[PDB]
Parts: C-alpha cells; structure tokens; sequence
C-alpha cells in the first residue's frame, strides 16, 4: 500500500466580516486530498485536510515545496512498523526535510493541511473514527463522551447593529451552545460596552460571554479593556495584545484577575514553549488556543502536548482555534478542554457532523472512519468537487 | 508617477552544500521587479529585489497575496509627501493589510524581496545610491566610510575534505577578507575540530574565525561544543542551539563567556524583540544577526532598530546574515556593526559590486544610483533576463 497521489485547491471563504485587526474579503484556504491504494467499503481510501481561518490558504508551499517532497520519498519509508498503514511520524520527518528553523508561520498552515488529510486516511484504514485510533494509541484506549463548545462570531461587518448581534448569538444558543464569543477592540470602547451588554442580555452570566481582541491591543489599551471588562465576570478575554509580545501577556495578567485565552497564532511547539515561559499564563486559570492545522499538524501538537506537561500545564487548558473537526477528535481522544464551533461563519468549512445536536454546549463524534468529513454533506461536496475526488 | 506593475520569478541556487540542519539541493530564491514610470539616464526606473539563501523563494505568496494588493491601491496612495517618489511605509501598510499578526516566515519573505525592490527605485528615482538616501533621512547625513565584512562559508560537501576546506578559506582571505565562517555540527565533534585546526593553519588567530550550528544542538551539545570550542578563542560561536529557544541560548550564556552570535531565523522586531528579552545575548560582546530581506524588509528593520535602542543595544552590533548589497547599504547608512559576504556560495545570488575589492576586511560602497544591482554583471543578466526587463 501506499499514499498514490496528493491533491491541493485553493477555496475561498470570503466577506466583509471583520475583527480588530483584519477583515475576510480576501479570505481563503486550502483544501487536500491524501489518495492511497487501499479499498474500503468497495472505493479507495482518500484522506482530506484544510486549513483553519484567518491565515490564508498555503497552496503556493503545498505545490512547491511539501508535495514533491513527500512524494518523491519512497514509498515504503511512509508506512508504519506493520506495513499495513501510513506513518504520520515519518511522512512529518520527511515534510520537514531540508528547512531551516525559526519562521513559523504559511509553511506550518502547509503541513498542519497534508497532516490533517494523513490522519483521516490512517483512521480510514484502521476502520474507526479518529478520537478512537488517539485514544487507543495515547490514552490507554479512555476517550471523552463528548467535547465541551462553544460558538464563536460576533464579528463587525458594515450595517451591523446590536439588534442583528442579539439575534445571531440568540441563534447559537438555540442551536445547543451555551458560551459565546464575540468580537471586541473594533470599535471605541463605549461602543464595545453597548455591544456586550446586548449580548449579555441574550446569554445571561457573564460565565457564558467571551471576548476576542484578535491581538490588536497596545498595554495601556488592554489594562484599560480589562478594567472595564471586569465588573461583567466573562469567561474569559482572548488575545488582549500582539500573541508574541509575551512581556504584555505577563504585565496585563497583575491588572486583570479573571480568566485569560491566547495562543490560535503561535504554530509551533517552540513559540508555545515561549508563551508558557515568558508570558505570565496561569495554569490554574488561563486557556490555551494552539490550532494543529495551522501549527505543522498533530504530529507537531503531540509534541506541544508534552511541553505542556512537562511545564506544569493540563491539556484540560486547551481549547483549539478553528472550529473543525480534526480538533473535535483530538479534544476527545487526547484529553482537552473543548473546541471552538462556528455556526454561521466561513461556510462550509465550519460545524460538525450534520444531524448530531450541540446540547448544553456539549456534543458527541460520530462513530464513523476518520476525521468525519463525510458526514457533512456540504463540505464533503464542495471539497471533493475542488479536489476532482468524485 | 506610479508603479506600473510588479513581477516576481523563482530562481534556483541549489547545490549539495550542506550545514548541521539542510542541505541546499532544492534551494531557491524569489526575484522582483518593481517597474515604474519615472525615466532616468534615459530608461524606466525598475527596483529590484531577491530574498537570502536559506528559506526558498515565495512565488506563491508574491502572487496570491502580495502583488494583488499593491496593484489594486490608488495609485497617488503609494506616493510620498512630495508626490515624486514612492513612500515604502504606506507601501508596507498596504502590503500588510488584512495579515494577521504572529505567524512571521515566508510572507516575511515574499514581503522583504517587494521591499528591497522599493527601495532601490526610491533611491533610483532620487538618483544616490542607497546607504546615501538612507544616511540623509535617518542620520543626519553621516554615513560610514566603508562597512566590515567577513567571508562565510565551509559548508560539508560530499567528499570535501580539510585540504578543500584549507584551499576554500586561503581564497577568501586571498580577495581581502581577513575573517571567515565555517559550520560546524554536521559531523562528530572530532571531526570539526579537526576542520577548525585546518582552518587555523590559513588564517591564524582565533580572532579570524567564527563558527556556525545553524540552530542544531540541544543545551547538552551546545555546552559540549562550547568547551571545546574555548581554547580556540573564536570570534563568535553562531546560532548554537534552536532559533526560538531563548532559554537555551540564555543558560549557554552562562557556561560560554567568548562572543556569542544569533537571529538570523527571527523575521520580526517581534521575534527580535523576545531574543532580546529573553536570551541572555550580552549587548558588550554578542552580535545580532537579523535579514531585512527575509524579514518584511527595511521598514520593519527600522523597527527592530527602534527597539535595540530602546533596549540598550548598538546598532553596531548587527552584522546581518544574506550577503546582499542590501544590507551593505543599511550598514553604511544606518551605522551596522558590518555584513556577511557569501564569496564563493550561491551564486550569482552574492557578492557586491564588480571592480570594487575587498581590503583587509573592509569594502567601499559605489557611488551609483540605487542598491547598486547594476554593478554586478552577471547577478543583474540574470535577474533581468528573469524578469523580462532585459
Ligand atoms: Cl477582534
Ligand atoms: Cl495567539
Ligand atoms: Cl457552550
Ligand atoms: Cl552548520
Ligand atoms: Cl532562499
Ligand atoms: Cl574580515
Ligand atoms: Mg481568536
Ligand atoms: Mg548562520
């Protein structure tokens, strides 16, 4: 057996949204095909991956770089100690072959794809879903029921008020999710207030309201933020300042008591190690948001999920950016704290299995092979329409 | 006036050279043109540009992202104050608008290669060469003299022996440079210090010698080579351990007293900006080693000089890696510690100016307009003839 072909296409996922620090109008991913020889259920077994929001699609990389790379290894060297399945370990090995260290960042989105899709196919192979293959494989076979959710959007977008802010986070909350997220650091702050109270008059508690600042905030800013945030109690402010400027993180957190989210634009081990270093998070408190498809994949995860570790942190702290699915199966088989959701935004590579209700924030994976692309209908299609897999 | 359009190529500089972390047999640089409106001598004003060794070209990313961007703007938007030459700061903001922050590789580089071209039609349409330009706007018209380079090099290559290295480190001193780099950390330790004995046998004291891990040991290795390396008294020991791993380079710190060199893997005042915090670099005797080319170009570098400053350290202590004339204009006229020259390896893509030598560690910068691309035959053929401008 062997990995025969790997396909890349660029998908848009374009709109005028926009969060403190960009807008989507330009906004795109990439989307690939790991095709291999096996046959299950009477058609070849094809892996699929894209990458998360936000950073763009990598497609000029996959095709000029890591594509060639991998598939001019032979083939042989891609499989596992049983010659019955890929080796995701040694097909990241030789992905990562002749690149210099440092520069974290478009090649990671690259990577963290092609990882994606080579998981899905080894969880096809081995028949069971991909929470199952971690669980069995990291975790002493112990898998979460369900993973803890939230819905994220409360984005800016032009004509957009608090009335139509209301109703879309009325609309994730009648869909299953209890906390949400939205939005700030896009507006005077005033005007930020006015807009979380229309939301808290929807969710309730503090406790079910989150705040993203997308990295926008200078110091003085995100004390300021901070002060005024703190009477509402919110579950947590998200990425006050720059998410490499670990002195403000450490600096912010001796003004700003209650809990605290970063990490969806650090995409490596190294640059996590650094933030756990250097940037004053509270393990007891805080929440971690590293993204695998963005940040070289799971393969590179597992080896931020042992610093964690071994720096006195729990995987319960992780809750991934990117609201797919591959972190949905992750979250489960190796044990972290939840998964971000998009209900509405970046259709169709948002949401989970179709027909599995979130329920009190909580929702169940599917038992069937993979990562779960399958069951859901409108991304299956679009993505195996741009890979020509139909 | 105006650009006109922008075009970039990939060029290849592969070889079988190789150091502790890659060898460079599918490297490759990207190419640029900036072409404007502006006629001097006769002919259009066309900037150019290309990005250092090391992190490939970013073909991909120039044109999905970067060149669209620019040439959707208005075009009096890109202009400066006086409405006759182009203004590279509200050219880098529209280049970086809708990017998110952290992430800083590849785009870093696609984004540096625009930038040298910018500025080499600035200083074009101003008729100086650069480091002249830039000496008037930041220095109050003082610009060194001549700027300090050492030759690097001794690369491992397949059945390249001491004798090959000896006779490669005698030519590099032969064309005027008195210092050399070598690499070290791709064979046992023996064996390196016995390519360090030859190379001493050519250049002498230790004061002519650097050596370079390229980012490779972990804090064992890195100590390990450190003692051996302290009875040579080398002029700096370079990049010895992971890029982003400032807690290692900060506990080496403590057992290696000599000087000390690293960052030419950080492509951000930000990245720049957590070595400086939290490295252990000693601004007394360690050196900086940062890559406008690779780095979102010449804008950003004057914001990682904003922060040395702020932070204690002399700009005389930046001897930037790549090679490139470039950099040979910022030393002169921002006042750097020097550059690194690139004799023998990727060519054409090295050197600077034809007809200009190299004397006793020191080079004179030509008093021709722009970089200065123009005065080098072969490396100006090939990059015209790429970019369809000859
Ligand atoms: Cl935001
Ligand atoms: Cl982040
Ligand atoms: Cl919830
Ligand atoms: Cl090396
Ligand atoms: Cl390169
Ligand atoms: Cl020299
Ligand atoms: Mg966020
Ligand atoms: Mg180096």
């Amino acid at each position: 057996m062997r990995i025969v072909e790997i396909r890349e296409q660029t998908a848009g996922i374009k709109s005028d949204i926009a969060n403190a620090f960009i807008d989507f109008s330009q906004m795109t991913c990439s989307v690939v095909a790991v095709v291999t020889d096996v046959v299950r259920d009477g058609k070849p077994v094809i892996g699929y991956g894209f990458n998360s929001n936000g950073r763009y699609a990598a497609g000029g990389l996959l095709r000029e770089r890591f594509i060639p790379r991998l598939m001019s290894a032979a083939p042989d060297s891609l499989l596992d100690e049983t010659g019955e399945n890929l080796d995701p370990f040694r097909i990241w090995t030789r992905l990562m072959t002749n690149e210099k260290p440092g520069g974290h960042g478009e090649r990671s989105v690259a990577v963290g794809t092609i990882d994606m899709a080579v998981w899905d196919a080894v969880a096809k192979i081995a028949g069971v879903p991909l929470y199952r293959l971690l669980a069995d494989r990291f975790r002493g076979g112990v898998a979460d029921d369900g993973v803890w959710v939230y819905a994220a959007g409360g984005y800016y977008y032009p004509g957009k008020d608090v009335k139509a802010l209301q109703d879309e986070m009325r609309s994730y909350r009648d869909r299953g999710y209890r906390v949400v997220k939205m939005k700030i650091g896009g507006a005077p702050l005033a005007e930020d207030l006015r807009r979380i109270d229309a939301v808290l008059e929807v969710v309730g508690s503090g406790d079910n309201l989150c705040v993203d600042a997308n990295g926008r905030f200078d110091i003085d800013t995100a004390i300021a933020y901070g002060e005024a945030l703190k009477p509402y109690g919110l579950f947590w402010y998200e990425e006050a300042g720059d998410p490499l400027d670990y002195a403000l993180q450490a600096e912010l957190a001796k003004h700003y008591d209650r809990p605290m989210a970063t990490g969806e634009n650090l995409f490596s081990h190294q640059d996590a190690r650094n933030l756990i270093r250097h940037g004053g998070m509270r393990p007891d408190r805080d929440w971690l948001q590293f993204d695998c498809a963005l940040s070289y994949g799971l393969v590179e995860y597992l080896r931020t999920l042992d610093m964690l570790k071994e720096n006195g942190w729990s995987s319960r702290r992780v809750v991934p950016h990117g609201g797919h699915q591959m972190s949905l199966n992750i979250a489960a088989g190796l044990h972290l704290g939840g998964n971000e959701s998009y209900p509405d935004v970046f259709k169709p590579f948002c949401g989970f299995a179709d027909g599995i209700a979130v329920e009190d924030g909580r929702v169940r994976l599917p038992d069937l092979p993979g990562v779960g692309f399958e069951a859901k209908s409108e991304l299956f299609a679009t993505m195996s329409g741009l890979l020509g897999t139909r």
